[PDB]
């Protein structure tokens, strides 16, 4: 497990991320001043829940598609048996979606890029899950503090997915080995770039876990009311 191997692992993970990032950070950053007007916000607030759910189901499934492709390009993932790939994605893909979202979050005015412009949490009231929406915003705000580089997001989201503790893995040893090498790669890269200090600012588990569980509960309610 050589220095050159760890360097190439950082490079491949970063490349996999660039190939599947959905939106370019430069585009997201240049759009920050493009904010929904008061009239456009009212427009969204007046939409039915049904309509907002159809819209947001589309955005969710699109985001998940990119995360699945990221995993499949990730060095070492395709070595796992199909069962274990499925276990890791079922457990981790939404978590990656939520982490990726901080790139599209502007902490200065607490807005997120959505359907072409930046809007705050009040844009989403018609969905009828106020707690969840503000939990998403709060999670994004907490990640915003780290000012992740694109390479750090790549490595961190790889580790969100490659977690040997997920229940139901058939080849736990295999996943442990992959995780061990990605952790070494992450920390090697942080020290190389003088960015170790972001580790102490990564958030407490209970936030995201609650978040993904909250999402799961609300998704089931939407599917009941309006199966897609
Ligand atoms: C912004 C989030 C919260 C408000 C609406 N929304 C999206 O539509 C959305 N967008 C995503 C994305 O990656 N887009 C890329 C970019 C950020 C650049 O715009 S991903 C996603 C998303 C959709 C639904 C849920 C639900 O849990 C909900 F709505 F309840 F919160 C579910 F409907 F599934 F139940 C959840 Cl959490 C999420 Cl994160």
């Amino acid at each position: 497990a050589s220095l050159t191997e760890i360097e190439h692992l950082v490079q491949s993970v970063c490349k996999s991320y660039r190939e599947t990032c959905q939106l370019r950070l430069e585009d997201l950053l240049r759009q920050r001043s493009n904010i929904f007007s008061r009239e456009e916000v009212t427009g969204y607030q007046r939409k039915s829940m049904w309509e907002m759910w159809e819209r947001c189901a589309h955005h969710l499934t699109e985001a998940i598609q990119y995360v699945v492709e990221f995993a499949k390009r990730l060095s070492g993932f395709m070595e796992l048996c199909q069962n274990d790939q499925i276990v890791l994605l079922k457990a981790g893909a939404m978590e990656v979606v939520l982490v990726r979202m901080c790139r599209a979050y502007n902490a200065d005015n607490r807005t997120v890029f959505f359907e072409g412009k930046y809007g705050g949490m009040e844009l989403f009231r018609a969905l009828g899950c106020s707690e969840l929406i503000s939990s998403i915003f709060d999670f994004s705000h907490s990640l915003s503090a780290l000012h992740f580089s694109e390479d750090e997001i790549a490595l961190y989201t790889a580790l969100v997915l490659i977690n040997a503790h997920r229940p139901g893995l058939q080849e736990k040893r295999k996943v442990e080995q992959l995780q061990y090498n990605l952790e070494l790669a992450f920390h090697h890269h942080l020290c190389k770039t003088h960015r170790q200090s972001i580790l102490a600012k990564l958030p407490p588990k209970g936030k995201l876990r609650s978040l993904c569980s909250q999402h799961v509960e609300r998704l089931q309610i939407f599917q009941h009311l309006h199966p897609i």
